[PDB]
């Protein structure tokens, strides 16, 4: 039924992908969170609407979030009323917007992980690019190849409206590039932008609320490969083990949908109790097949900021040690949600200041973390990382 | 600069990724090509543009197309007059049909696919959905799970906005999750539905109306896996060699925009020329690949995206192919046009059943190893280098 085997034509690699370089950016403009509502309400012109205003300060006062950067600024805000509306037809001038900029994020903090790396463009054999924020053909795969000037047979994997969860599913999806290519050096990007999904306030839409008091800029790029060349490449976070799950009676609890008004975003779940309900049975799975077994409070945490009840909830039906999520706060207050991106932030804090408080290794202490991205299907993400040594 | 090294955590597969079942499924309205120009001119209150309407006639009767499949059909285009005009805002009832429709009908393919390959759903791994039509979150990968009722710990990966070339991308896809991972067995799907691209004529953007005589719809599903079950999982091709190339000087050649007019589709270089040019150094370079230091073009098996005839035609010319090497290619885009990421899987499927059918020697017409090739915006090129199995 086969002709005779021949060896593999194209080799393979047989160490565990690593994590070789990371680097991140944002856009210019940065909101304090305190005062987001009285900006809100007012390039939004919705100052007559109080007990809103209220409610949403109360969000803002809540989200564990103490500053957001934005491409958005008062003076493009102005530009478009259309984006200012709850509800007008947007798409194409935000469109315009994100094609463009979302690419030009990405080359930014791939720059910065390309020169950190320290080898060369053109050993960049594959792409991959993730957001949430647009769409386009060719793709923003295509454009950050161009603005970065890598070679025209670079294999790209373009990654579009892919929500939160997506920052886990590109480890795993680059963990299979590097595992089963000899050599392939893999350029991850995760680009978000605010500007599809912002939009003025409703009295009947609330979730679209708490959305505008959440979700952030930012890009995050790791360079991924298997077998690192020693004394020039230099490790940070090995990816041994990824798993996917839909969670349990979680249908509809998170919806978006690409309109004409722009993206918009539908809570109908209880999201942090679903996720917490669950995760014990997924970590507990993960870990007997990784191991078959250190303690939650043993290994180093990576955890999808969706908002600060997801990490609450996790670190108490868990009974986590409050350390345990606080790189994961650290990067939320910072920064806020900013969908795929959010993780790969979280790793390059942990990383950094982890060499910076002269730790163990790379995570904190701990041989043995994880990294959990959170979005809609509702969708759970789980990588098992390893770190490296440190002196 | 690391701990010490411990054996891989999730086994790996040893042998090539392979073809295991192949299911496709089209919507039920029929539409004849040659008869095309008078409904769609109708349906567009465009009688009027009675040489545009010629122009229309001439690239349908040049289009090497016969009939195509769409969901839509009369009614649901009188329902939707901003539908049918060249550019109003659409998009919100262009995506209620497909983020509907498009994981529906590849639903249909799979479950074909999953028919064939004989094996409980259960033990699909992966999932692959691959359409250009529609986006929508959670995503028609989500969707599809749902709707075949697979484990909920599928490894789902959501393939939006592809284009024309995704085709081969899957297939590249596909071959590292099958190779990387022992036991896994992966569900590719590429659904494509014109609903987002469909419109009325412009006599200022002929390009648009080329995509107007050549898209249909269609969805394949493929079972993809690695170190087959001997008696019980039966191998049709074998992916050997992946590789993606952007062609010179093409930047342009080939755009499309997501809008709230929808799917817009623009040609401002000669895309069949620019393919044709290049494809020899394309090819010449995964032979050398896979081969050393080589059978003839015309002793491989092609699997060709039928984006139009030109390209099955300059490629044809330009590598001087003898005229059977594009036959199955020719012979879905006659059957059903250019139904972007889902025509190779439909060529593929073609190819083996009259292989079969013919009682060749191999599933790939009798010879050992060919190529399916993907084009579209970049311009893109994908290539893909395939064993076939032998047949008795
Ligand atoms: C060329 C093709 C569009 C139609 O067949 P064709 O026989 O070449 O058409 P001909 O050139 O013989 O006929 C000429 C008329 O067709 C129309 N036409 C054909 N291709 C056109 C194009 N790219 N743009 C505009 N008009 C076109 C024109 O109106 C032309 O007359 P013009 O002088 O007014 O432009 C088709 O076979 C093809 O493959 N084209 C490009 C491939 C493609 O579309 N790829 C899709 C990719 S994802
Ligand atoms: O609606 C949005 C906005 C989007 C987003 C966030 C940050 C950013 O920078 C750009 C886009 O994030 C999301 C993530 C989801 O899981 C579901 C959603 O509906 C959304
Ligand atoms: O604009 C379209 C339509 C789309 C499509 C075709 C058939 C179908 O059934 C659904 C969508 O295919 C494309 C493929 C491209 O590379 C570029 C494009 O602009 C387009």
């Amino acid at each position: 039924a086969t002709f005779p085997p021949c060896a593999r034509k194209m080799e393979r690699a047989d160490g565990p992908a690593t994590v070789l370089a990371i680097g991140t950016a944002n856009p210019p403009n940065v909101f304090d969170q305190s005062t987001y509502p009285d900006f809100y309400f007012n390039i939004t012109n919705s100052n007559h609407m109080t007990d809103l205003k209220t409610k949403f300060q109360r969000m803002c006062d809540k989200s564990g979030i103490t500053k957001r950067y934005m491409y958005l600024n008062e003076e493009i805000l102005k530009a478009n009323p259309n984006m200012c509306a709850y509800w007008e037809k947007s798409l194409d001038v935000r469109q315009d917007m994100v094609v463009v900029e979302v690419p030009k994020l990405g080359k930014e903090a791939a720059t910065k992980a390309i020169k950190e790396w320290g080898q060369p463009k053109s050993k960049i054999t594959h792409v991959v690019f993730c957001t949430t924020s647009g769409v386009d053909m060719p793709g923003a795969d295509w454009a950050l190849t161009k603005l970065l000037g890598l070679r025209p047979s670079v294999k790209r994997l373009m990654m579009y409206q892919q929500g939160c969860f997506a920052g886990g599913t590109v480890m795993r999806v680059a963990k299979d590039l590097a595992e089963n290519n000899k050599g392939a050096r893999v350029l991850v990007v995760c680009s978000e932008l605010t500007a599809v999904t912002f939009r003025g306030p409703s009295e009947t839409h609330l979730d679209s609320l708490v959305g505008q008091a959440l979700f952030g800029d930012g890009a995050s790029a790791i360079i991924v490969g298997a077998d690192p060349i020693p004394e020039v490449e230099r490790p940070w976070f090995e990816i041994h083990y990824v798993a996917s799950n839909i969670l349990p009676d979680s249908d509809g609890a998170i919806d978006g949908h690409l309109r004409e008004v722009g993206l918009t975003f539908h809570l109908m779940k209880d999201v942090p109790g679903i996720i917490s309900k669950n995760i014990g049975t997924v970590l507990k799975d993960a870990f007997e097949k990784v191991f078959g077994v250190p303690s939650y409070n043993d290994v180093f945490w990576i955890a999808h900021p969706g908002g600060p009840a997801i990490l609450d909830q996790v670190e108490q039906k868990l009974q986590l040690k409050t350390e345990k999520m606080a790189a994961s706060r650290q990067v939320l207050s910072d920064y806020g949600n900013m969908s795929s991106a959010c993780v790969l932030f979280i790793m390059d804090h942990l990383r950094k200041k982890s060499v910076e408080q002269k730790l163990a290794t790379s995570g904190e202490g701990y041989e043995w973390g994880l990294l959990l991205g959170f979005g809609p299907g509702l969708t759970c993400e789980t990588v098992v990382l390893r770190s490296v040594p440190l002196a």
